[PDB]
């Protein structure tokens, strides 16, 4: 009867999983480990719409809340996958406001935006659901370019949003640096502590994605609201090099 | 051109592989291009249905490594099709006795040494019009010892002229035993079974294989001279990473 | 060799399903009722492109009219269902002439649109297509916002388009009411009696969306050219609630 | 923490139970969400493959239902991967005789009571590290009465221990006996033969359900004693459902 | 209204049917369109599983054509839930024996002439609640003669009543009788069993069917006197087709 | 470790295939004829992304380059086939200078695009890969309306993008001919060869979709740089349609 991460915020900060594979099996077993939410990526996986819907489900079962990074910020397919359970949505490359009010203009019923109604899985959880349908659901602009650095207090004004989920690989290339996963370079790090220090400012929420639990901790100590570590592709890749190296040793 | 797996047992080395029970191409494809020799799909205690098996032997293919797969049962058809669909390694459960192992021998192989049905839809395009006269040698089939039924006629199916060798299925084999279902058991019976059951391949001119929950469990099964080893199911090893990584964030 | 709907147009209105759950098996049952289209909603289900394509093949079979509500106005979102032998779009969300005419532009070949042609499924149902292809396909453009209510004129003066069809709740949602099923709200009945009215003035069809028999039945005798009645989710948890308390007596 | 059927039955009451035949995720969590204590989905009759029953039940599971599957056929093999998958009830078609009987109770135990393959990937998951103490009791497994050879051998089917009790499929039971394969049949010979079963059942001590069309005759079964009663088949109530709204609006 | 394949048979005609070893509607539709009679889904060598079955079942009938499977084994169950899909026609590979034949046989028919399960899910649409005093007859089962063994028991296999006749596996025939796999073969000994086969098929008042790899050979084996030509597989048509249009290219 | 249609260039035109079926068997099997690359066409064929993403590791196996032809020219539906191993893609309907720049925008990382960084496939290929990227994808944009005709020196002066790919059935229908596949309207004839004869002055490459070996063969000969030829399901039918003619004769 309540969004887990907004729970979280309501006391704290989210820690959150980060699936590139398709399958309700690995996606059930991650939502019971002590995740808050499971972020399903659909930008860079092979993951559809046929594939994220029983994926949901999976990682409500578990007991996290299910997440979904999509492959645009698109108002239509936001709402077709609120309607299937996705109860947090990050939008990646959020550049400017304009982005920043489609984004909040999918999130909420009139007036506050134009979600449409139809909501065939949150009716079933919620059984209620309308008076309350806003804050089942928690929204993030990313913050990825130098474009959406620049506007970040423009992006921040914006109601209907949460706040921003740093893309750092993305924001690194941007600036002309390598896409090294959790990223240390000093123009890029002095970049991400500016978005952090105005988000906080503007009492909005800021997450970051993480490759290692090691720097998804920094994140965390530094007062992240939302952190993801570490995507189940990369995760699994490395311990399965670690369990042949320990074989053939 | 070549099983890599046989390739490995021609040249007097055992073969390493991973072991999937998560459906999908693109760990598939990535656990391929480690240096796993082949990758085992799980049909049986897995939710991967033929649908979703016959794009991963294609990523498995592409990776580098020699796509298997452990059947859900020792089904001659079931197996046919997965010939077909390009599996080149066959692993079948709870083989209990000499008929199960010829059962098992019969579908891999085409008349007059068994009765497998002409149609390699995938095969034919590995391997070309030459594919009649060497598929038998395209095609790595094991028994699975998992019962005290298996174990006690261990000698009669390792006499079955057209399977490979056998694989011990370790947590079946300790619950049939009496003892925890737990992989890479100290338990002295389970251990001095799996023993048992690698002397008597090797005595009988066959290959042992064994699946293992660890690096470091796989290390010894090697040295002890396990012909193909296995090593770890993706979900376990994806589900202890998380744990730390989660550990490590908390 | 008809679309069946226009053949009724060409008589009477049209009654038409409605299909939230993916499938084939009740998709070709509902068919073979006694319904002259059924509708495939793609904005609010799990029904994904791939789900669908062969629920448009299982509904031919039973001998009524496939049509598609689509998740969004989009022109090649719209020509891929068309190829694949949707006969019907219903768009959501039309708020202006120039969405309106976005619409239009997807259902006609140049030089009437710019509708791409690869007519996979609809060369083989026709064979001679091409010279009748317009008359093929029903469009209509959904009015569900006080925008779209207040365009109304210039979204029926649009050619290309058959007519538009209501949808009643998220209309209601967004006059500030309760999103109700069949709402009977003064202010959204008035709304509605406006749409039907200017549509018949302006030579146009005018359908709705209907979530009972019985307000299906009123709608009909009301004089709108096409009626959907009722969404299968909706029908067979009412039955199932039925059979249960039956069984409990 | 429980099978829900089995804490019905432990409480003294029966289990009425919902009937899929339409493949998907969104109905089946929706009638989950009714007041049924379990939901069964139909692998017989329907176009219900394994990749499409997977995701069914984790839906009716997270709806709060019993996950139940009447399987295609009494396979042990097909039994043991809807178990590992989350099917906590089986319902196998056409058992005629006390050894098909015994082939399904072997499916459903644990050596040294069955021989189901150990694996569980979705019940470790919900049941924990504890599973495999109390595994057969988190599955509720019936054998279908559905012909004159099954009616004539009730009372060996009834003796056979790893099997919950019986299943009454009424329109093959009223076909092979010579009757309209009509559901819900006032035909004499056909009642007597359910009330027949029910009473055999219950004088050994074991549980007996039944297929049902309707509310109404959901509602008798229950007041004669069933203890796990099926109504409606989900695309038989939609289709009525359907027939009426089209009557009702022309 | 009627099986189009009893139909040609009924009018003095044989069958000509399309052979699908590639998954999809589309293809399914558009040569269910062209002059076949019937098209053939085959389960055994492709990767067609249930879930891709049963879409090009109804998109074969939205075409015209009778849609038949080859099923990939001779099991009852799998038969029936096709049946039960809308497969029209069923033909089992590997009939060997007169026991085999009464196995298909029992699948095809309901009580009591067979032992088929009753619930009629796709045929109940075509055929409406008249279905069950026409069912045999909107079904046409053929048993598949494909070895050495299935040719010594041919005239037992013609035998069983509730089969319509026999369909040569030509190229797993020719397999088995120690000759090259070749489809449309001139070896005089494969040439001399497929018209044995079909003179005893003709000699018990049963059909005979053959697999054709072109339309020259199918033309020669329709003035023979089959009863039901297949040809070709698509993937064979296709591989063919594009080959040809590479060499017109370059 | 190279895109081989790039390696013909390098070296010669491309000959490449073309999919309206889904499923691996036939791509597979297509993919190791003398293919240098295959085509999978997601614009008129029942292909969505889950079906789409197998085929690519299919074509890869059988050792042809695998390309996409998308339902339209969308910067993040073409980013998440080139992360699913897609190294070609053609976007129909570019019809001016601004539509060529988004095409050309998503085929680079910055700063020469923005596209988003998270290559799943193409970095288990590649093993190096982001210092190559560019050089592993070709992207053409499709002439195929009299606007895109009239803007042709406006589209090729776009860098990013490898050249134009001309669909000449939509040419022949949006200038008011018969939509005839391998037409040889004039007034079409002259609009290719015009099109051609601007891409080589550019210094660009020009591709061709073709119906059959014959007009392929003309093509080759005429200098394009990139030829299709033919639909898997038009090579299939005619195949089919030739057995029955010989069977029944
Ligand atoms: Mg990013
Ligand atoms: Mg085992
Ligand atoms: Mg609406
Ligand atoms: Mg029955
Ligand atoms: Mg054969
Ligand atoms: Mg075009």
């Amino acid at each position: 009867h309540h969004n887990k991460v907004r729970t979280c915020w309501n006391e704290r900060p989210a820690l959150a999983g980060w699936l590139q594979l398709p399958g309700t099996l690995h996606a059930e077993a991650l939502a019971r480990l002590d995740y808050d939410a499971v972020v399903i990526d659909m930008q860079h996986s092979p993951i559809d719409f046929g594939q994220v819907a029983p994926m949901l489900i999976a990682i409500e079962l578990g007991g996290a809340e299910p997440f979904v990074r999509t492959q645009v910020n698109d108002p239509s397919d936001i709402m077709k996958l609120l309607d299937a359970g996705a109860y947090g949505i990050i939008a990646p490359m959020v550049n400017t406001r304009a982005e920043a009010q489609t984004l909040a203009s999918a999130l909420h019923y009139s007036p506050r935006g134009l979600r449409a109604f139809g909501p065939r899985r949150p009716s079933l959880r919620y059984g209620g659901y309308l008076a309350q349908a806003s804050e089942t659901v928690v929204g993030l602009a990313m913050i990825e370019t130098r474009e959406a650095l620049a506007n970040i207090d423009e992006i921040l004004s914006v109601d209907g949003i949460d706040g921003v989920f740093i893309g750092p690989t993305d924001l690194a290339l941007d600036l002309g640096h390598a896409p090294l996963v959790d990223t240390e370079e000093a123009e890029v790090v002095s970049a991400i502590a500016h978005v952090r220090e105005r988000a906080h400012a503007a009492g909005k929420r800021v997450g970051i994605f993480c490759g290692s639990g090691g720097f998804a901790r920094v994140k965390l100590a530094e007062g992240f609201d939302f952190v993801t570590a570490a995507p189940d592709l990369a995760m699994l890749s490395a311990a399965a090099r670690q369990v042949i190296a320990d074989a053939r040793a």
